[PDB]
């Protein structure tokens, strides 16, 4: 079983990653950074069990995943981009292009790129990791939200017609996962040492705290072994219960 | 009052012109169509009360409105694109591009171009008409069914930052809604005509019929008339029940 | 056209009513309080558009509308109970019970006396009153959220079994609607008038404001009205875009 | 560790039972079969691994297993009841109340029973099975999507209280899992074995086949594990994509 996980020092990049390899799949990585070789190998130095590739474009990377490692298996888009929190009328109609891009259209070209191969052999996972955002509670973050949702509904309807061919497809739609020194999206300064931010999320999550990289990658994990197939279009939120709201004052 | 609805000859276009303006609203009309002087007069004959405008693009058709009848009170966003059932691996990423760019970018920006307007006179109705395929049965529909989502949600969002400015925000998601002439989506040939479409209609959904532009017209008439501003970020499923098995 | 709308007194009962009314439909109301001639006669005398009834019970009520009236064109089950917030395991198992039968059993009660005559002649409404709390960020709410739950499902159950008759069937869930003197759910006091209830209504829902008696009296006459019966099945969530909740710290 | 499994010869609770039990999981099961000690001596010899109670209302249940194994971390309901296709007219109101009953209420008596003692311990998982069936696509079903729905709603409620506490709560909505020789609710014959049902099930869901009690047992297992608490409050859709249309 060969995998593919995306902007591998983001998000949920390490815990999918880190989980996926401990279980005993070859891990192939993305990252942004890996276009410079200093970068690239200073990873492959710190991880060794883990396969970093310079590829960026999706067309690109399975192929080299491919020849590389002999075949995809376990697609992981994990995708990222900063969020703007703007009123609607201060974005140009390029801003929301742009979240597109990066949200909607990647995960779509990944799973392009990747489906005949899975097809022709009847079996692969694929896994887009989105956001609890898509029909949340949140104002001023319209394009985020909105994108995010296009990519959620995008796994469940590719579930639909990837069944016959035994091919299993979710979306893992995430809140308040802590994320080390990533900005995409809780790092741990100042999530985990403000004592506003630890206040907020004692406030507004059922289970008070943080979730943790290793329960996405649990998570992406299960998913990915096939021991619980008949799940196909779920979109899961990994959210910790939140939003909570106090009873009347 | 004043009206925009947009490609007003297709999907829920004359449902929704048609009844706003027996409602009283002052109603402007987009449609392809009207690029062109010729269609666009044979138009504004055969219905003296709609206004249909030649503007093609967002920020111009909202502009030449606001100028020519003084600022748009209500926004329809009557979205449409050809659906090509195809699998994944067959299709051009640069297809899916182009089906996001006419069902999910093409409501932000009209309503990134009448949002400043409303606020400033705190009252406002957008109204995104979208689709029950979001999430819905169908295969080899990837590219639709996803972009059609991204609508609905962005109604939902909207809604949650234009309430504190008064301004409500809805998406209506329809299947089997009559289209009459137009192929989007469920033109009366054969929908209407064709036993074999007629029987599927009765068997797959719970009222056994289509919809029409009346039913249509009459919830974007509702919701824009400030009677029940409280649903505010509600997408209403117009399916009359589909699916049933 | 002939409505029944029951607990007239509360929640949605007034709003359901008199715009009901308007209309031109002929209106039956049911309340307990009716069961008191002293009380029925004091409501009719201050609404004569409105006919109170004294019956209690649904079998009972269907009844007697129909013999004063010649038949139930549409059902409105504006149903109630007071809200127990407690932790799960401080209930009994009876509390639970006591709040579906309140909640769940009574409109599937007044559906099931109604429907024959409805289905005979291939017309009739029908419009359950839940609660936007069914899948909500409330805690402490467990017996009510989850028995509003099963209201709302029921509504969208019986939607479609009742296509074929031409009957269309709906559910409403309502937050923070104003209620005037009634205490189900939001009373004018303390929620209009307590600066402190006044701003957690200012902070939490996206119009920053109690919903109106008149807004949802004007849905219920929509849905009723015929002019869109293909919404068949929607629970309509009627709650001015509760949660909202602010931008990080 | 200890678990309890509710009617462990039906609908997900073997699937549940065995796979808690290889996990681990000292497993504690109930069924209605249990009351003659006839049957409960034949389960026990055949699964030397699980262990078969007698007692058959939620506390008594509860209080014998604390008892005799010394708190209980894991409360899978696995609940049950016959599904009656009628119309709403011709049911008794009394036959609702019988399915809320069983469907209802007894997932809530046996939270309600095993709920402070979690508490207390600052630990323990809770899981529904409830059924796909909640706003599905089925006619003449009302008792039973509402019932089940009721149910789902009650884990996702709870979930809101007991993170606090640490207690994880999660329902599991299942369609077309195999049952075995049990008629809750897709028994091996016919659904694996007539050429007819098997057909509709190629036709209705995704993968074309029916899920195994090892998928629904292999998800109950990873839900307890600990693992992933962070999902707390989830309905998961075990349905294999159905419908498909
Ligand atoms: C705008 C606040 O961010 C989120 O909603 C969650 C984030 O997208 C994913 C995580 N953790
Ligand atoms: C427990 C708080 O109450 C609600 O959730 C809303 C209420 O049930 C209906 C209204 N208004
Ligand atoms: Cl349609
Ligand atoms: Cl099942």
């Amino acid at each position: 079983s060969t995998a593919i996980v995306t902007n591998v020092k983001h998000f949920g990049g390490m815990g999918s990653a880190l989980r996926l390899s401990e279980a005993g799949h070859t891990v192939a990585c993305h990252d942004e950074s890996f276009k410079h070789q200093d970068e690239l190998e200073a990873f492959a130095e710190t991880y060794p069990q883990l396969i970093p590739m310079s590829e960026q474009e999706p067309v690109e990377l399975i192929e080299a995943v491919t020849s590389a490692l002999g075949h995809v298996d376990i697609l992981v888009s994990n995708d990222i981009a900063p969020v703007e929190w703007r009123p609607i009328d201060k974005y140009a109609v390029e801003d929301y292009r742009d979240m597109v891009e990066a949200l909607q259209i990647k995960p779509f070209a990944l799973a392009n790129a990747v489906a005949s191969q899975m097809k022709r052999r009847k079996s692969g996972h694929i896994i887009f990791i989105t956001s609890a955002a898509s029909f949340g509670p949140w104002k001023e973050l319209s394009t985020y939200a909105s994108a995010r949702a296009g990519a959620s509904a995008l796994a469940n309807a590719l579930s639909k017609e990837l069944g016959e061919h035994n091919i299993p497809v979710f979306a893992i739609a995430p809140n308040g996962v802590d994320s080390g020194d990533s900005p995409y999206y809780y790092p741990s300064e100042p999530w985990k040492t403000s004592p506003e931010h630890v206040a907020w999320v004692r406030k507004y999550t059922a289970l008070q705290r943080l979730g943790t990289q290793k329960e996405l990658g649990e998570l992406v994990t299960f998913l990915a072994s096939g021991s619980c197939d008949y799940l196909t279009g779920q979109v899961f939120w990994l959210a910790g219960g939140f939003p909570v709201v106090e009873r009347w004052p």
